[PDB]
């Protein structure tokens, strides 16, 4: 046996929400007004392109299946879908964009407290995904979103695989892949587990401590297998103490069960977030600070449906 997934999929009318402007090329920034609820919820609307490509609709509703089946503060909520000519995913708007573009744009403004809180919240998000027997398979800084600089959510469940009642690792077959974030076992034999997610968590933390540097930048993805089998890893980022970087190294052990458990990463970064300056050394660290009637505006996170 396995647990029934009793998640609600909400179908929304096109009339319940107003497309304000474009965010990506087709993701819109908009507002959702639940019929006779007197609440305005900032939303990001993912609308299909051609939306006649059957295989593309499979993907998007598979994203929807996974996103509806998650309810955690460090993982982004699917608010519902609109079944129009072109399927629309309606999600909580994460106004400040991908954490990757965030650390790139604000490296001069990002203190140790924020980096180390980001490491914890992402690890809470991921440890929630392990609790729900779910393997992300595409965790990177690009796929973490910034509701505020104090609060990030894991995203892109387009590659997430909902493990079996005894499916030890998720077998897969071909496509475009995240080589430079991937556990060695995934590159070589397409093995993906909560542990191979932890590996990508390590590349995710590396990206954050380097303020968004490209992992193995200028190294073809063809060699990455041989480089990792040869024992090579990503280098210690400047701002990183041996401590922090040693947690990243542990995430990249070849023995999967020798890597840290997400619940462990929470504890370890939590400890370090209690004394951030002792664990991350950044020029001017203490100096650092970060941020049409909207009367009935309410964040997705304060909008609860039973
Ligand atoms: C998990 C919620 C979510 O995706 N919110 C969101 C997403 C974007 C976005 C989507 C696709 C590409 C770029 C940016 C922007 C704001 N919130």
């Amino acid at each position: 046996g396995e647990a029934p997934n009793q998640a609600l999929l909400r179908i929304l009318k096109e009339t319940e929400f107003k497309k304000i402007k474009v965010l990506g090329s087709t993701v819109y920034k908009g507002l959702w007004i639940p019929e006779g609820e007197k609440v305005k919820i900032p939303v990001a609307i993912k609308e299909l392109r051609e939306a006649t490509s059957p295989k593309a609709n499979k993907e998007i509703l598979d994203e929807a299946y996974v996103m509806a089946s998650v309810d955690n503060p460090h993982v982004c909520r699917l608010l519902g879908i609109c079944l129009t000519s072109t399927v629309q995913l309606i999600m909580q708007l994460m106004p400040f964009g991908s954490l990757l573009d965030y650390v790139r744009e604000h490296k001069d403004n990002i203190g140790s407290q924020y980096l180390l809180n980001w490491c914890v919240q992402i690890a809470k998000g991921m440890n929630y995904l392990e609790d729900r027997r779910l393997v992300h398979r595409d965790l990177a800084a690009r796929n973490v979103l910034v509701k505020t600089p104090q609060h990030v959510k894991i995203t892109d469940f387009g590659r997430a695989k909902l493990l079996g009642a005894a499916a030890a690792e998720y077998h897969a077959e071909g496509g475009k892949v995240p080589i430079k974030w991937m556990a060695l076992e995934s590159i070589l034999h397409r093995i993906y587990t909560h542990q191979s997610d932890v590996w990508s968590y390590g590349v995710t933390v590396w990206e954050l401590m380097t303020f968004g540097s490209k992992p193995y930048d200028g190294i073809p993805a063809s060699e990455i297998s041989s480089i990792l089998e040869k024992g090579e890893r990503l280098p210690q980022p400047p701002i990183c103490t041996i401590d922090v970087y040693m947690i990243m190294v542990k995430c990249w052990m070849i023995d999967a069960d020798s890597r840290p458990k997400f619940r462990e990463l929470i504890i370890e970064f939590s400890k370090m977030a209690r004394d951030p300056q002792r664990y991350l050394v950044i020029q001017g660290d203490e100096r650092m600070h970060l941020p049409e009637d909207m009367d009935d505006v309410v964040d997705a996170d304060e909008y609860l449906i039973p």
